[PDB]
């Protein structure tokens, strides 16, 4: 097993890392900005060392402090988390090549796979359902992006290559619109990804978002751990999620996971992953694949008994996948709300000072935060301060027991979406479950 | 069925019972004393009746406000929790000749197993291994005590049949020692539990508690859920508890719980209940049956997925069990620290205001309290604050998270034994695992 690590991320996802740490006896080394010295996991950590500044570019990017904080620590190994340099495979062999063990995927299978535009042209290769799109970069001749539109079919979506969080995405219902979509997105992903490739995709009228979360050893055995529903957006981010997907029978499951665990194989991938898909009509159509753990891992994780961090760290050991296909079962459903530090209304960021708080707690209830009483959340970072997780025997339950536990759930001091996540789990829509990738901007 | 409940309790017990009823659409009536008003559940509950003044013995002791209180917003049912009344059978006759549902056995059912020198004699009828003693209650006449000692061999130890909590319970190493024992436990049960009634037993001085858990329907279906390990004891009374317990085989699970499952429908018992035994060189010994939830019912909920409040509610209703025996599946490893606001070292009481509050999280975490910042701690009650309740995999797993998650928890302004169930989880033996009742003391110098 691995001595000691440093977690280069913050927040939630670091806590949850350092707490598998924890368990597996792994020393943990926490880096940190200047403005996050008081984040929970920091106080728990092993070991701490300033990485720089507030600013992300100056610290959470900052992949030559982060690999020198690796060696003055002694640490054997670097988890990523999600976000940052989690999909940088420049950070994963700069990591390598300073001697250390980069918790994810090999540097060219994240190239392959990470980067999204050579991503898809890998899963036509091998014969996965796409959406149909310009199968590669689009440039800068305005004939030529109007014709692929029309092969395509309006409406579209500009995307950018190095996208995430849906930040970077650009809806066009028609020509008229194209051209200043079309620069926008560039300039936006220059701006949050320093990479202003976008190519452009068949914008789907009626899909869910149902993923497959992957579990591969580098070594050629790779599992899949069910699925998981995400349609409900704003932004074109993730808000609740859910696990298993609502109507996805065994034999749908079997099928696409077999697929995915099958793909896995193929690419020579190793860690854990996820398949991300539009479904649409009985049809899965791949949009992502991630190339790290998934924020929204915990539902995962409630249904299968599997802890995905301790895989993550077991496999970096370089062990052999433990689990075979047929040991892994779904029991139950678990649903997942994001907590956000934002207007529940205007969706306006709310840092501060939190001068009350509460988690919810009690049977099948789980908790995945940093915050506490006295807490500042910074400007700096994405909004996600908190995840609440509920499971269920069935979904009716864990819907039941995600109501109750959000009326629980105290955050005072800034403004937060917990009321919003309040009005998802009584919408009848969502009780109905299977609601499209478009209906939490068409509610609101 | 149940469309609205009294909780006759309060703390974290009165949490989870509100808990369980809001997740099944059952409006809630929080009954209270003037000290409780700002319990957790209190402030969550549809409706709220204050029951009395802050002592327990005029608040949540007191049968005519309690029933009242279900009258008044009428209410069909009444959770007892644990403690206080729960083990009361003239509460339950009383619940029950007012036209509500108590929520747990027959009144009858109560007073055949709550009382303990009753128990034994009906385990003991049932043919179901008892430990050696007196065989029911001590007189006064100090040559026949002296000779009931002689028969079972010192140690021996002086029972309230009356007792909760390790209360009324003195150990008595030999002759010089028995009477003051006796007329002292007499004392402290009569003071404590209003009921003087004292037995003899033989001092056992190498088990383990491992105790069963059943579930009954009254209709005469019963089932068990495994067991438990309560070892890890201060002054007769648990401090950490486990599911399932190590070095259980099936056999001996299978074997100790279908006899529990069989005494249950003998005696017709209804709803959640535990059989308690000592278990020395491969045998058990019945000491007492909990005629209601335990306390430490989240570790056998964590490993088998069943909710045991919820099925208790089911019961109450008139439904039958919502599962069968061969349906009972064992899964990973629990264990659960008690948090008591006490001095770590001294074990003496320390009431007053929480400033700070920081609950654990993660995977397999499950968090038991009431308690938040600005909370304050009232003097009149028992100690107890909250449980931490960590599941694993396995039983290295569980423990492991036990220890991540005592680190996190913060609670500052009164004192606690946080401290303790750090040195416990830290305890190269405990993480052996099989450690005896007097394991704890010992380690403490106690
Ligand atoms: N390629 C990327 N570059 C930079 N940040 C990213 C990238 N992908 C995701 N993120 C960020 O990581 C966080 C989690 O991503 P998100 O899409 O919300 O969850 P997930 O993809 O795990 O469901 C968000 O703050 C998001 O903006
Ligand atoms: N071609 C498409 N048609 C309709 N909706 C889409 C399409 N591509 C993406 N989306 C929606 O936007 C979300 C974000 O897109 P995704 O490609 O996963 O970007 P990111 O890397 O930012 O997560 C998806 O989960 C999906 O709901
Ligand atoms: N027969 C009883 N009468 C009064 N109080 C009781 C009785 N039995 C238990 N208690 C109290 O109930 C609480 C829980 O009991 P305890 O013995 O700690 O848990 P359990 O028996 O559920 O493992 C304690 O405060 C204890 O003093
Ligand atoms: N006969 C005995 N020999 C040794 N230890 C005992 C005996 N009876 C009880 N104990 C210890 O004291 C604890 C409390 O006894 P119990 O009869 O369960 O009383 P209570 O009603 O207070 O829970 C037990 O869990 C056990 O560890
Ligand atoms: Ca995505
Ligand atoms: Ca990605
Ligand atoms: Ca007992
Ligand atoms: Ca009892
Ligand atoms: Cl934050
Ligand atoms: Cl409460
Ligand atoms: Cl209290």
């Amino acid at each position: 097993m691995l001595d000691k690590i440093v977690i280069a991320n913050r927040g939630e996802i670091a806590l949850r890392i350092l707490r598998a740490c924890k368990e597996l006896g792994i020393k943990t080394v926490a880096v940190h900005s200047s403005a996050d010295r008081d984040l929970k996991h920091v106080l728990l950590a092993d070991e701490t060392v300033c990485i720089g500044p507030a600013p992300s570019v100056k610290s959470y990017l900052n992949i030559p402090a982060i690999i020198s904080a690796a060696e003055i620590t002694g640490a054997v190994a670097i988890h990523p988390g999600y976000g940052f340099l989690s999909e940088n495979a420049n950070f994963a062999e700069q990591v390598e090549r300073s001697g250390f063990i980069f918790i994810g995927p090999k540097a060219e299978t994240i190239r392959l796979m990470g980067d999204k535009v050579s991503a898809i042209a890998a899963m036509k290769k091998a014969g996965v359902p796409c959406v149909p799109g310009s199968d590669g970069p689009l440039g800068d001749d305005m004939d030529k992006n109007r014709a692929i539109a029309k092969r395509i079919g309006y409406p579209v979506i500009i995307k950018a290559s190095g996208g995430g969080g849906g930040r970077g995405m650009r809806v066009v219902r028609g020509d008229a619109e194209l051209a200043q979509s079309i620069s926008m997105t560039r300039a936006e992903a220059k701006a949050a990804f320093s990479n202003d490739m976008v190519y452009m995709e068949k914008y789907l009228e009626n899909p869910r978002h149902v993923e497959i979360q992957v579990l591969a050893d580098g070594q050629g055995n790779a599992i899949y751990l069910a699925e998981r529903d995400c349609s409900m957006q704003r932004r074109h981010q993730k808000v609740v999620e859910e696990a298993p997907a609502p109507g996805i029978t065994p034999e749908l499951r079997r099928y696409i996971g077999e697929r995915c665990a099958k793909a896995c194989v193929d690419i020579g991938y190793r860690g854990a992953g996820t398949f991300e898909f539009l479904f649409e009509n009985g049809e899965f159509y791949f949009i992502e694949m991630n190339t790290r753990i998934q924020v929204e891992h915990p539902v995962t994780e409630m249904i299968t008994g599997v802890d995905l961090i301790k895989e993550q760290l077991r496999i970096a050991a370089g062990q052999p996948l433990s689990i075979k296909q047929e040991e892994v079962h779904v029991r139950g459903h678990a649903v997942e709300c994001r907590i956000n530090a934002e207007d529940p209304n205007t969706f306006l960021p709310s840092p501060g000072k939190i001068t009350r708080f509460h988690a919810p707690g009690g049977f099948g209830v789980r908790w995945e935060s940093h915050i506490y009483a006295g807490y500042t959340v910074p400007p700096y970072y994405d909004s996600m301060i908190g995840k609440l997780i509920c499971y269920g025997e069935n979904r009716d339950v864990a819907i039941a027991r995600m109501k109750n536990a959000l009326q629980e759930l105290i955050i005072d001091g800034i403004k937060t979406n917990v009321d919003l996540q309040i009005r998802i789990m009584n919408d009848e829509n969502f009780q109905h479950g299977g609601t499209n990738i478009h209906y939490l901007e068409k509610k609101l």
